[PDB]
């Protein structure tokens, strides 16, 4: 019925930028944008938890891992109900997924040691029971890879400018390319969920300037997704 | 159809020992215990998180609220399918709840500076969405009150002997114990479960010994159970 694609990528590869794209391009195509900016003040002031996880991740780790991916969830179950529910091609894109806040995000910051045993036991009990309420309800019909080398994502969290990134080494974001490249690339990594090894991926070199790419990067999602 | 009552009460009230009474009485009446075990042992060795909590509050109570009410939830959800399916007056036994997680412990440990606002803002948030998920199917019909005073709940820490508690202070179980009072005996605590307010409830006062107040409190409990 309702196409469901993610959008994958390592820090600002580009899928913002991409995602406000896709609705002109079709009355039947939405869109489920990453919270972000709800994680910068926790509301039901406020804590930043973004800040708080950058700034101390030994610590703060968990409590982020836990509120994002349910924050995720969330704004994804909550687009199940929507103009979609009378279009002709229905497609809903989800600005990541469950699964990179879990096999890129919670595992590499508990291969980091900013999850101990305990947290990531908890963790991933945790997941696991969410997507076992949650599961065929947001499986994916493809994954879109938007690729970028993390020196270009670098120089990209500089252009956006939010202050809880700014901080952040090439040795976190080469650390979570080599775990997309694994993912999606390679296609290397296992993961608790079976049908994702199946799943058709389409894989965009984001590299040069969007202006550019826009057209031949168009192209290839209308492809791809009228091949699913 | 099915009947669910919680008990609550103070750490070593006697709750597990009033449980362990309740099969007997009846073969429709089944029993959810509390998963402490699990808590001394994460399992997907193990953390032993309950320890953590108690050595580390101010570091490890949201972690520790977080999959105590979760593995308390999964418990009680794994209940709704069982003999009670088929049996002809069937009452299911809840130790302890979701409420007293949140409004007992949760906000106890808040309150103490053990979880800061970034932390308590998201244990609400999560609690609100996992009850609104798994809402009509574990509401109460009735509350058990088993009331001890903090000093003969002190008493008890000692007798039952879990390494983990042995260090509990007074200071803890009193102010446990005024939660408790408010929310069952005066009924002055409000909470986001309007409901609540109006669930029948018993106080059973359970500061003599077990055995010799074993067959008045079974006389109490059959009785309340027959006007709900
Ligand atoms: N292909 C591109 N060419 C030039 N700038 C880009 C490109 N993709 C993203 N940007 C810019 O880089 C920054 C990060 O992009 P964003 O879309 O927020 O990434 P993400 O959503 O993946 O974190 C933003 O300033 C955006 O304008
Ligand atoms: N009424 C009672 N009289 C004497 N001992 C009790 C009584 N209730 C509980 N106990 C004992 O006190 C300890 C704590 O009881 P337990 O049932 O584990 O409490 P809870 O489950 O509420 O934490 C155990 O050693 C148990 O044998
Ligand atoms: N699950 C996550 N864990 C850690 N960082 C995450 C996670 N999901 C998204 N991000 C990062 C946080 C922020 O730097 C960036 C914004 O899209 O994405
Ligand atoms: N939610 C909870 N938070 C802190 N302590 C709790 C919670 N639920 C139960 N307990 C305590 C932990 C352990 O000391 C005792 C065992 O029944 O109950
Ligand atoms: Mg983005
Ligand atoms: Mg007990």
């Amino acid at each position: 019925r309702i196409k469901k694609i993610s959008i994958e990528g390592n820090i600002a590869a580009g899928k913002s930028t991409f995602v406000n794209i896709l609705k002109q391009l079709s009355e039947d195509w939405e869109v489920v944008p990453e919270p972000v900016a709800r994680w910068s003040n926790v509301q039901s002031n406020g804590g930043n938890v973004l800040q708080m996880m950058y700034e101390k991740p030994e610590r703060w780790s968990f409590t982020f891992q836990t509120y994002a991916c349910l924050s995720r969830i969330r704004a994804q179950l909550a687009s199940l109900n929507g103009k979609l529910k009378d279009a002709e091609k229905p497609v809903l894109f989800f600005e990541r997924s469950v699964y990179s806040d879990r096999y890129i995000f919670a595992s590499n910051l508990y291969e980091s040691e900013s999850m101990n045993e305990t947290e990531w036991t908890i963790y991933q009990d945790w997941h696991d029971w969410m997507n076992n309420q949650f599961g065929q309800s947001l499986e994916l019909d493809g994954i879109i890879y938007l690729q970028a080398t993390p020196e270009t994502c670098l120089h990209r969290i500089y252009l956006r400018g939010r202050n809880e990134e700014q901080g952040i080494p090439l040795e976190y974001l080469e650390k979570l390319h080599y775990k997309h490249e694994s993912w999606l690339l390679h296609r290397t990594l296992k993961t608790n969920f079976d049908y994702l090894q199946e799943v058709p991926i389409l894989t965009l070199d984001v590299n040069e300037d969007f202006k550019d790419k826009y057209e031949s990067l168009v192209e290839k999602v209308k492809e791809f997704l009228s091949t699913l």
